[PDB]
């Protein structure tokens, strides 16, 4: 029906046709209708712009006729049309308005078939389109750079230029080096305001070439020259001047850092070399500088990813370091100044100059600190003396009250904070003291609660990141304790937080110090903490108060002598032992106190209470545990009682209610403390003995006779850690916890991939350590329940979940695995008929899921293995196997011929030992296979290149640690 198209242009639904039949019905016309058509397109499209008011008050109408003719090209060339650029170029040399429009299609094709994905032009795919093209990417650079030599209007030179950029890859880099075209766009186009921020993008670009020495240095000089003389001058206070620009001017500073920052990481050896461009050198940093100024965090980003590469170069090659020094002195300053705030802080200034607990805890910052931090300790080592006497001048101004601000006490604590480990002992000692008796001196100084909590959050900050220097100083120690204590009762929960973190924090390194009697002391520290907590943690929120418990029960399990560490454990839990047999006593006459908030909260506090002293004390705290150990079960079947009797009398909604979300926190913190303890036990045939029988006594049945909303994936999680620690020494009781919850949490999680999260992969970690640990359990399982064990496997790893799918693949594999082992015995013939085409069918299927983009590698391992186990077995049927998998392959790939599919099922079968041959014999066809056909391959080499990244980061770790102040002391053990 098409057919009416030429005569309607020579509108709005008239090109609408033409798109409907380019994107569904051209590869049908013979070449006849298509050579037509694209030549009245490229007709019509010329007509509308050489009328200028057509040109003018139309855009809109040329820009869809482009968009028509670049669907077109998509399909036509080069292949069916090698002459089209020379009809651009022929016909843009006719009209200066074609032109543009014709640089505006340039634009819009790339767009579309060149830079559709750019980045990833470093493969074989591109370097195909690149050098194949060539003839015509220097057709297309010839008439760029043509037009830029002789042309005229702002709009077309910047139409121009905008299609360079698009186009600078592909080019013959030959082109870019043996004209002018750098001199041109390094100066007269960095001269005009109109075409300066295309300009600077261009030659940014050009900094990103595969790679003459001359030019690439006379462009740089050009560039900086116009800028100092047509821009600003490199004096100019661009954080000011950022801060009042409009949209343009901010993003033209923006596109300097870029270029500057990408010219120096490149080139910056090739000025070093030469004395003689060192002023230009010295320059461009310190247009950086000053650009490191503006405050908006892209911007600041692209500065400090820069920095960090020149610093991180001169600490490992110190001989370049003189050429920078006055460079890296303005540095230290910027970033003494502009630091971001540490994770470990966590009072902030919001809008309305608030100071409150941060709500968000954002993680875009904690890689911006993580790399300024790096920054500023490389400057540190670089010039020791410089920094110390930065930072300890800035506090004296602090003190003396001409530079007090809250943004100026924080950034300078955050610095010094930033750089533990950077100095000498004996410089820390000397330089600690000074910072601490300053920032004492401030809490006296800046009363309200405001100032205290800043100052209060600054000083907390720096004591935790000294933990070295409070370990070799008694009195210190002690001080600094005694003002967190103080801190605790300040009214500011982002002050107590941050107090009982800091606790936490210098405990886990200064532990020794409170177990043992000091010298001028009446008894170890550890015992005034305990006697006077109920003071000390008056005004804390519960959850604080159970913090403090754990930071005491780390000093606690320094005492290797059991009698007193047991007495210090029960004097520690004096209060919520208390209140426990209170409770314990209250609730058991009457059971409705279990739908009382109050009382509900009490007991959920006092067993986290226990799990927080459970955490720090591990297998040290079973006198503790076995205090509560069996009224605390009884607790649990009573409030499992109340919450099914809820569900009886109201319906599935009561799941929804208060009373029952508090009854059920009480059952996931009892659950909660006994795995915790469990995890960490060293009697383990105690916790047989004793401990186990009772605990799926009370868990169990309860989970299995539950709804479904009332069921708690804490359940699964306990048994995971059961199983995992003494699962090999209770097989009556594997085979009960699956019995309890292997079908009922099964039926809650088959019919979709989303609902019951938590049950799903709590299941999946139980199942996993059950088939590792007691796969006998398996065994006992009637024939029905073996069938829905290699179902829900499949299912697993079936999920886009990774959390999921990772246990699904290794079950698979510990199955394999284990049939293996058993060789020609009856279940493994059995499986080989039940269960063997199910796990090679269903792997496949994930495998070449394009959707499903997880796990490459260990799919290929476990179709390997599978594979494996029938062809490493001489008397299994193989051809069976063969015929079964070429059903397979050709049902997965319908387009392949009957010899295609016979090379890849033989060069699938070749080999089933190595892994990484199979994998790449897989990928190499998948490619193929998927090229045709347009299907997404990436996910087929994330797994690899997410495992190269991970050694990056290791090797960068173990080279980092041999620097002192790269890793902060909380992340050395310790």
């Amino acid at each position: 029906a098409w057919q009416k198209a030429d005569q309607i242009l020579q509108k709005f639904i008239a090109l609408s046709i033409l798109d409907k039949l380019i994107t569904r019905k051209w590869k049908l016309l013979p070449n006849d209708h298509r050579i037509g058509i694209r030549n009245f397109v490229v007709g019509m499209i010329i007509s509308m712009c050489q009328d200028d008011e057509v040109f003018k008050t139309q855009k809109n109408l040329i820009n869809k006729s482009d968009l028509t003719l670049v669907q077109i090209l998509k399909q036509e060339w080069p292949q069916n049309w090698p002459e089209f650029i020379p009809e651009l170029i022929g016909s843009s040399s006719s009209s200066v308005n074609v032109c543009e429009n014709n640089m505006i299609v340039l634009k819009l094709l790339s767009e579309e078939v060149f830079d559709f994905s750019a980045e990833q032009m470093t493969q074989a795919k591109a370097l195909h389109l690149k050098n194949s093209m060539s003839k015509e990417f220097e057709q297309i650079f010839k008439l760029c750079f043509q037009v830029l030599e002789q042309g005229s209007s702002s709009s077309l030179i910047v139409a121009t230029l905008e299609s360079l950029l698009r186009y600078l890859h592909w080019i013959p880099y030959r082109y870019i080096y043996e004209t002018n075209i750098l001199e041109l766009l390094s100066t007269k186009f960095m001269t005009s305001p109109d075409t300066r921020a295309i300009t600077l993008k261009c030659l940014t670009e050009v900094s990103n070439l595969k790679i003459i020495k001359r030019q690439t240095v006379l462009f740089f000089q050009n560039t900086l020259q116009q800028i100092a003389t047509s821009v600003m001058p490199v004096t100019a206070d661009l954080k000011a001047t950022y801060a009042n620009a409009n949209g343009n001017d901010q993003s033209f500073l923006q596109d300097l850092a870029m270029f500057l920052t990408t010219y120096l990481a490149r080139n910056r050896a090739l000025l070093e070399s030469d004395e003689s461009l060192r002023e230009l050198l010295l320059n461009a940093h310190q247009y950086l500088i000053q650009l490191s100024k503006i405050e908006e965090r892209e911007l600041f980003k692209t500065t400090l990813d820069y920095w960090h590469n020149l610093v991180a170069d001169l600490f490992y090659e110190p001989l370049k370091k003189h050429i920078y020094e006055e460079i890296c002195s303005q540095l230290r300053l910027v970033i003494i100044e502009n630091m971001v705030r540490p994770e470990e802080v966590l009072v902030v200034e919001n809008d309305e100059g608030e100071i409150v607990r941060e709500f968000v805890k954002e993680s875009d910052t904690i890689q911006l600190y993580k790399s300024e931090r790096e920054v500023l300790v490389y400057l540190t080592h670089l010039n020791v003396i410089d920094t110390e006497e930065i930072m300890i001048s800035k506090l004296a101004r602090q003190i003396d009250g001409s530079e007090w601000s809250w943004h100026n006490i924080n950034t300078l604590s955050w610095a010094i904070g930033s750089i533990s480990g950077t100095m000498s002992e004996d410089t820390e000692k000397r330089f600690v003291v000074t910072v601490i008796k300053d920032l004492l001196d401030l809490t006296v100084k800046k009363r309200g609660k405001d100032n205290k909590a800043v100052v209060a959050s600054d000083i907390m900050y720096v004591v935790g990141q000294y933990p070295r220097f409070l370990k070799a100083h008694w009195n210190f120690l002690r001080t600094v304790i005694l003002k967190l204590f103080e801190f605790m009762h300040e009214t500011h929960e982002g002050v107590q937080d941050m107090a009982c973190d800091t606790f936490i924090k210098i405990v886990q390194k200064c532990k020794y110090h409170f177990v043992i009697q000091q010298p001028r002391e009446s008894e170890p520290f550890i015992q005034t903490i305990i006697r006077d907590i109920q003071k000390t943690t008056a005004d804390l929120q519960p959850q604080q108060v159970h913090t403090f418990y754990k930071a005491c029960g780390i000093i606690i399990s320094e005492e290797r002598s059991v009698a007193e560490r047991n007495r210090l454990l029960s004097d520690l839990m004096q209060l919520p032992n208390m209140a426990w047999d209170t409770i314990v006593e209250q609730s058991t006459a009457n059971p409705t106190l279990l739908l009382d908030s109050e009382t509900v909260k009490i007991i959920a506090n006092i067993i986290k209470t226990n799990v927080a002293v459970c955490t720090s004390m591990g297998a040290d705290f079973y006198p503790q545990l076995g205090h509560i150990y069996y009224n605390m079960l009884q607790l649990y079947r009573a409030v499992s009682s109340m919450i099914s009797a809820q569900v009886a009398a109201e319906g599935l909604i009561a799941t929804k209610t208060p009373k029952v979300r508090g009854l059920r926190t009480i059952k996931k913190e009892i659950l909660k403390l006994v795995e915790t303890y469990i995890s960490k036990a060293r009697n383990l045939d105690d916790v047989v003995k004793v401990l186990v029988e009772p605990l799926l006594n009370a868990v169990l049945e309860d989970y299995m006779n539950n709804v479904p909303d009332a069921r708690d994936a804490e359940v699964l999680n306990c048994m995971t850690t059961v199983v995992e620690k003494v699962g090999h020494m209770i097989p009556q009781g594997v085979i009960l916890i699956l019995q309890s919850v292997f079908e009922c949490t099964l039926d809650m999680i088959n019919k979709d991939f989303t609902e019951y999260p938590e049950h799903r992969v709590e299941f999946y970690k139980l199942l996993k350590v059950i088939n590792e640990k007691s796969f006998a359990a398996f065994l006992e399982l009637p024939p029905a329940a073996f069938k829905l064990f290699v179902d829900a496997i499949c299912w697993a790893f079936k999920h886009n979940n990774r959390d999921v799918e990772v246990n699904g693949l290794q079950i698979a594999l510990d199955l394999v695995k284990n049939i293996e082992r058993m060789g020609n015995v009856p279940f493994a013939n059995e499986f080989h008929k039940n269960y063997f085409f199910i796990f090679v069918s269903e792997t496949f299927f994930v495998l070449t899921d394009s959707d499903h983009k997880s796990g490459f590698s260990k799919q290929a391992l476990l179709l390997m293995k599978l594979i494996s186990l029938v062809y490493d077995n001489k008397t299994s049927n193989q051809v069976y196997l063969s015929q079964y998998l070429a059903n397979m392959l050709s049902n997965a790939f319908p387009h392949l011929t009957s010899e295609q599919i016979a090379s890849f099922l033989s060069a699938l079968t070749k080999q089933y030992k190595d892994l990484v041959v199979f994998k790449g014999t897989l990928r190499d066809f998948l490619v193929q296979i998927k090229e045709v056909g347009g299907d997404p391959t990436d996910y087929l080499f994330a797994e690899d290149k997410e495992n190269a990244l991970m050694e990056q980061n290791r090797l960068e770790r173990e080279k980092a640690a041999k620097i002192g102040g790269l890793l902060k002391p909380s992340e050395l053990d310790d």
